[PDB]
């Protein structure tokens, strides 16, 4: 199942796929923008940038979703905050003391869902 | 550990935060660029970007690391090949029969490392 591995030296600093996310917002998410790139429709309105520093994660992270997503906001290891963005629908689940490694999910005019891989501490 | 859940309904298209790869390579990587993100520096040559379709993954990867990242190839679920991208120094090692989530690693002047999380089948 699900590994990781790691190849090379250990100059550098640090980096992650995954570092930035906006959302489309209204009473769903209406799309979810990672890096830029836009997952889903363009209904609502559009966030705010975050943008993930060096050595910086998500680490805790509430999801109100039904057949679709609702609301998402997230804190990172240092004390950023991102959201709540959306609407109220839905049933709320949150992921506590983890390191967030990707955002996949299914999109089409709003955003379905969310697949989140993470490190749980 | 490393872990997943899934969040939301059963709709729209399959879409992946990890959706666009280029590499800046020489005799080794000088960067790796992740969804138009820069990582690392820009000696080199730039690759043209791969960009992955909606459902398509990285399900084979070859990479040559010493010190730093030397070489990189990749296959999709798709059929679609990327690379060889690089040099033939360093040593070589495979994902194979995989489905990549992410690529984090470490950049300076040059890509000195890769931290790759997939799924092993
Ligand atoms: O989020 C779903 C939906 O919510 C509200 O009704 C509006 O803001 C729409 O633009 C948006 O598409
Ligand atoms: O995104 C909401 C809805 O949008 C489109 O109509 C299709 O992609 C559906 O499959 C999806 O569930
Ligand atoms: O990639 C290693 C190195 O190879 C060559 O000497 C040049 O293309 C450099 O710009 C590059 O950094």
């Amino acid at each position: 199942g699900l590994t990781h591995r790691k190849f090379g030296g250990y100059g550098g600093s640090p980096f992650s796929g995954l570092s930035s996310i906006a959302v489309r917002s209204g009473s769903y998410l209406d799309a979810i923008i990672i890096d830029g790139v836009h997952h889903g429709g363009y209904g609502g309105n559009l966030s705010p940038t975050f943008t993930f520093g060096s050595g910086e994660y998500i680490s805790n992270m509430t999801i109100r979703s039904g057949d679709y997503i609702d609301n998402i906001s997230f804190e990172t290891n240092m004390g950023r905050r991102f959201g709540p963005y959306g609407g109220y629908g839905g049933s709320a689940n949150t992921l506590s003391n983890v390191k967030v490694i990707q955002i996949n999910g299914s999109a089409g005019d709003y955003l379905d869902s969310l697949d989140i891989y993470y490190e749980q501490y």
